[PDB]
């Protein structure tokens, strides 16, 4: 036998979740999942972004969730994450096709913030601007990783 | 002659996550709805006998590698007995452990069988959980009224 | 991690046999009905846009390795244009040769698309056969009224 | 890619044919097919039933249509053909599961009557007696191969 | 399912044969097996070259020996066979990598001349010109099928 | 990603040879080829029979040619070789299905002779003392001879 | 997809290492890599042995290193690990075929002691008794996990 | 039917070694192992460079270790070896991803030295003259030396 196929199930599972639960809540559910995946498989402690890239691809390769490039952006030392071939699971998600994308946000977040302390206080953010979402495939997810903060006035409004 | 992404790990982590936040009964209900949804995506032809339905359902399971199933119509209660081998295991979540996916089958057999020819229509699905006789991934269900 | 029987040869010989005994138009009609039958066995969810339908149909094709498809809604006629790549080839039968299976797709897209949300319902399926621009196994169809 | 899957198609194709066309006509259609398959793949000329068996299995193996044993029955020199794992194609056919069985009748017929002249004037016959159809799997088809004949009174009634 | 590998066996077989036996005797040996393969798998009777081509590629596909095109050449009456991905079994043959090439000659011989009473009259010859074996990859094997003919004292030389 | 199938070629090749050359000459030829293969892939030098066994099985796994046990017999100083799943190529050979068997002689002959103290004075003989054994199981002995 | 094969590489690596370095140094080396593998793939925190077992087998499945059972032994407090199909890489190791066994010790070490504060205190030791390595296949590796302890002059011996 | 994956083991093994032993000692070790592998699988004795090439590629196909070209340079009498797709095992080695590269030296060293008249006076040197070449492409030269 092969292993069983979950594509059908996730197609229908994503439909149900989306029906019952807002875009928001579902995304937050999916990042926690991705964060948890990253407690199950992890890179070793890498010396350089490049080495981190090779190790992440090895991990992706292990479950066939595609390939990734990492680019350290000096101008603000954010890190650009370009993930290719996010597995497609039916037409849910925004854009349609990309339901699993938050899983990556949580995955990359756990993965990358495990590094030197160099990337300790970082947060992942999916690039959703339809502009540069256009010239790149449906199943390509672009994320940026940067350091977090918070206003005193945001602080209330718990 | 190429490859497909694996969802096993993701489902281990989804299940764990769901079980953590929402609890058992509520997970089951959802899973049932989803299996019931699957059933609107793939479905058998209108079958005339149980034998024939059995074959059509195994053909459906083979398509997605979800195991095998036997079907038994019972004299005493006019109840249909469903014995499903090899439910895909996704980690240690579920009752008993390894069986998180079980209610998907309830939803699924629920839908696949009622779309059927005759008084089949009006039955419902309970999963047996009383009667170490049967392997971890074997799920036993009844369709009965 | 095991194997499945091949039907290619059998279909080469079936096609040849059918084409021999019953002729072209009658073969097409049958094949259309069969594709239309397939459509009652696997089916997309209710889609709201064409983009979404496209993805759902490719997911269905992938399941059975029947190729890929693009879908295009046209201003001028409100016509939907279907371009299917890699129809399984089964030997040299069909018009043009290699394409015996083409009308299965007519039946199939016929059913998959009409079960759909909206005025989708009332369309019909012609296959284009006028306009060496497009590969042997690419089938072009219109859904138009 | 794999090759495409025809199981779905044949499930539905066998349904349609059975709907429109009697058991009889469909079987006769399927033997002609099997006979034609045997014009596409064939054994070499074998010296012994055993050698013929090995060569047929090699051919079966080539398209995964299962395995076969051949037994030469001295008492009447019929040949017993026991085919295992006829591919299953949905629930049509009698018994349900065995829609493709006549394909074998035509296949074996071409295959076996290609031999020495030893098996020249032979006809294939599927054993359908529910008795010894019982203790053997659904996808096991038993055929007997024997020499043909015909009454003068059968001869009219064209 | 998991099959045995013959590549190494053939690597050593070709080398041994080539050692004991001429280039010429080896080729003739290999054409005969080639024509024997044609007795075991066949196209149906095709109405046109194009259909013949589809039917031959299906056969090639069956045993994974690569692909082919056929072009009817009429300034001449010959048929140009271009075969891609002749399986490679080590360094034997001329050019090296190409030992199995005569098998093609025998196979295409049988395969083509079974066809429309037109072709039955043809001999296969392999193009070995330096010129246009150079435009094309080493496992590409080019054959022409032409119609045969002979001379009053080529015979008497025997 | 798909490699080419050689079975049908081998089926037809075996036939062609067996037609034209004989059996004893075929056998001799196939034994050289087995010898040849053993110059292409080899075990390390082995300390024990049990080690050699694992080593040889790794070599057979590598090309999918089956599995083998090795038994060292004391009474006479011989080595019983049992090979399961000789690849079958059609109905040629003695018995039918085992055309490739002599390749095994050449091969084990070479793989074992290579050996440090598995005497390169060891010769090879395929057997029909031990019969029922599956069609594709081949039995062989390696015992030392002194030169006729 | 088609992966590279390391079996031969490991066959030669084990042999070379064993040549240069003691049995003991090799095992210790291999436990460390074993425990490093445990830093790259992990179970989640399991509530019971049985669940731990399911989670460990899933991990094993991931890299195809075989299967395992865990039995809580309470006349004692030890945990009996029985691992099947330790990958074989040639004839090295004691018994031969078993070179990779210490990797298991390090891997199970990390894997089990991550678990319920209960286990964190445990050392893995491999059962190598003649007796019950004989009931079981050579790639079956039996380990016990017990809790650690030490002596006032085993220390002073350093 | 599934064999075991060694990648994760290799990723972790490379790391462990590189931690504890150095690079030059690692390299030396891996070169012996390549030497070792070349005693386990070998080409036939080759007449030409072009033949050797096909032969070596068949050996690499056998274990999925990539492909190689061989070029014989006249000006000095050297042989340029270009290996594509060195198996990658994690981010170890110089550059990252190429930990296994020295195995290639041992291996080509052995496979070529074996050769009739590919001089067993030929030594090996891996190169960083030729840079962009893909991460997993390894370039090597074999040129004769006389002993320092």
């Amino acid at each position: 036998e092969k292993k069983p196929d979950f594509t059908l199930f996730l197609q229908t599972l994503s439909w149900e979740i989306d029906d019952q639960v807002g875009i928001e809540v579902r995304n937050e559910l999916l990042r926690e999942v991705g964060r948890g995946m990253g407690t199950r498989i992890m890179p070793p402690p890498c010396q350089t972004v490049d080495k981190l890239q090779i190790e992440l691809n090895a991990l992706l390769a292990l479950i066939g969730w595609g390939t990734v490039t990492l680019e350290l952006l000096s101008e603000d030392q954010s890190l650009r994450i370009v993930h290719e071939n996010l597995p497609q699971v039916g037409s849910a998600g925004e854009p349609s096709g990309t339901w699993l994308a938050p899983v990556l946000e949580g995955l990359y977040g756990r993965w990358v913030t495990s590094q030197a302390g160099a990337f300790g206080d970082y947060v992942v953010t999916r690039d959703v601007d339809a502009e540069d979402l256009n010239a790149v495939p449906r199943q390509t997810i672009i994320m940026y990783m940067r350091v977090r903060s918070s206003a005193t006035h945001h602080h209330h409004h718990h």
